[PDB]
């Protein structure tokens, strides 16, 4: 007995944070399990009520200490196994990933108590969402942005599966908030409206998940077919090993050639510079023509900018019938949103050689435009994003174009090894593929490489590790959803209102 007296116990809150908040991860990874995600939000909003602004800072974080270091943990085994430090500065630096991480949570939280203290439906179901959405922004700008989970994610395959068509999985990360601020507020209480209220407001989409914007046109079916060449990450920036691996590709494409229509490699399939493989290119290019077929495959290019310096960009070229080969075509995507310490390395001159993980193989990369046009290939438009850039909603979106047909991903999850990060970087690539309505066209060198439908559904997957052949035939479709007309705007109009309203009352209250 005598739960009330220990769980009125800063010390102890910490401790039951940490178990709440490392709950979460059961939502995003191949666990899967969305009421996990609830209940870490319960736990979340509970943990901080009747608590001073510095006591909910510190539950916050704790909080997010676990959520961010239960689920974040798999860039420490990618961090020791491609990086030379000692095993007690990688778990300093994962450590320090995920305090930062936590930051912006002990901040959501400590503002949240200080502005509004009481325990309250207003604080609970109209401030808390507001202030979790900005954060979250916060979290996924400042430094470029790390926005890794966010529970909208784990509703791909959930009651709020269709609230994201219409405004985005920023706005399911909205109702999910305020409905686990609701039913915390319901346990807290020991009160039924609360309950009432979030069954109703959770309730509601699932009616609307049946909303279908697309159209799926059969009259342009192909055939695509996509490659994982299983190359080894260590050996896949070396010279020795580059001709290896376009050899593996080649001879998995030759089949293709002829029968399939827009056959993909994984991302920088080809490990040496565009102009160094131009010839190879070249009768690539001519031989995919003749049998009438395409390529968008990746690989990497350093461009003369007009200063004379050479700037290398993460690139999706494309080659064969629809789309000839030329160094200066505009049919590439370079990439735009580098990847923190692996692609773009702050302080150069001091990071690069404080470490070899700093001073990794084809770094330094060059950010390309923001907005780019979509690949053409065999008559048909990919919206292109490599990698990491999928995850971006808002850039996502900004990239896509009406007359696109499929959304294109090639990515090189090898670094992550067995993990959960290729599954929860899997699960986003499926919130846009359901977000944008389209086809999703994903390839990877050793992660996982599946079609995914335009509902967020897996049409065809292979197995993870292994060097398979993913041969399917995907129908386009047409329509733009409200979120691809609108973008985060309703979202950002409907936030701004609640947070507006929250401070007004909250002077008022006095
Ligand atoms: C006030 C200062 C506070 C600082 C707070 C941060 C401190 C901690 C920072 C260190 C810990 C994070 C280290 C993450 C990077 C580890 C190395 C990963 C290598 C990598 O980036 O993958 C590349 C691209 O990723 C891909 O193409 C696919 C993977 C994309 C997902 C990557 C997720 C991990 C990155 C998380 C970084 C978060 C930083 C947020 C600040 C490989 O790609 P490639 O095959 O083309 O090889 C070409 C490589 N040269």
């Amino acid at each position: 007995m005598a739960f009330a007296s220990l769980i009125e116990r800063q010390r102890i809150r910490l401790l039951l944070a940490l178990l709440f908040g490392a709950c979460g991860t059961l939502a995003f990874s191949p666990y899967d399990v969305w009421p996990a995600a609830i209940i870490s939000l319960m736990g979340l909003q509970a943990l901080t009520f009747n608590r001073r602004p510095l006591q909910s800072a510190a539950i916050g974080f704790c909080w997010g200490f676990g959520l961010f270091g239960s689920g974040i943990n798999w860039v420490y085994v990618s961090i020791a196994t491609f990086g030379g430090m000692p095993g007690p500065v990688n778990i300093f630096l994962v450590v320090l990933l995920a305090a930062y991480l936590s930051l912006y949570t002990g901040l959501f939280a400590g503002v949240l108590s200080r502005l509004w203290p009481k325990t309250t439906w207003l604080r609970v179901a109209i401030a808390a969402p507001a202030l979790w959405q900005v954060t979250e922004f916060l979290r996924g700008w400042v430094l470029t942005g790390f926005p890794w989970l966010q529970f909208g994610y784990s509703q791909i395959d959930g009651p709020l599966k269709g609230l994201a068509p219409i405004m985005g999985v920023e706005a399911i990360n909205f109702l999910l908030m305020m409905v686990s601020g609701l039913l915390a507020l319901a346990l807290v209480k020991r009160n039924w409206r609360p309950l009432v209220v979030a069954v109703v407001l959770f309730a509601l989409p699932f009616p609307l998940r049946y909303i279908q914007w697309f159209t799926p046109q059969p009259e342009k079916t192909i055939q695509v077919s996509m490659v994982q060449g299983d190359i080894p990450q260590s050996l896949k920036w070396d010279e020795g090993q580059l001709l290896n691996t376009l050899k593996i590709y080649y001879n998995a494409t030759a089949p293709l050639m002829g029968k399939s229509s827009l056959i993909i490699w994984p991302e920088s399939a080809i490990t040496d510079l565009e102009i160094n493989q131009q010839p190879f290119l070249k009768a690539l290019d001519g031989e995919l023509r003749d049998k009438g077929s395409s390529l968008v495959t990746g690989i990497v290019d350093a461009r003369l900018n007009k200063q004379n310096r050479y700037d290398t960009y993460n690139t999706i070229i494309t080659l064969g019938k629809g789309a000839p080969y030329s160094y200066e075509s505009a049919d590439r995507y370079n990439k735009n949103h580098l990847v923190p310490f692996g692609e773009f390395v702050p302080l150069e001159s001091i990071l690069r050689p404080l470490a070899p993980f700093f001073d990794l193989p084809m770094s330094s990369f060059s950010r390309g435009p923001y907005i780019q046009p979509p690949l053409s290939a065999n008559g048909i438009e990919l919206t292109a994003a490599i990698a990491y850039e999928i995850i971006l909603g808002e850039q996502v979106r900004d990239n896509f174009r009406p007359d696109t047909d499929y959304l294109l991903t090639i990515s090189n999850d090898a670094w992550f090894g067995k993990s959960i990060g290729p599954w929860q970087h899997f699960q986003m690539a499926r919130m846009r593929a359901l977000e944008l309505a389209r086809p999703l066209l994903r390839s990877t060198n050793n992660g996982i490489t599946a079609v995914i439908g335009p509902q967020g559904e897996i049409q065809a997957m292979i197995p993870q590790f292994t060097r398979e052949v993913l041969t399917t035939n995907v129908t386009p479709t047409t329509g733009l959803t409200p979120y691809a007309r609108t973008g985060n705007w309703p979202l950002w109009v409907l936030t701004a209102l609640f947070g507006f309203a929250a401070v007004l009352m909250s002077l008022r209250q006095r």
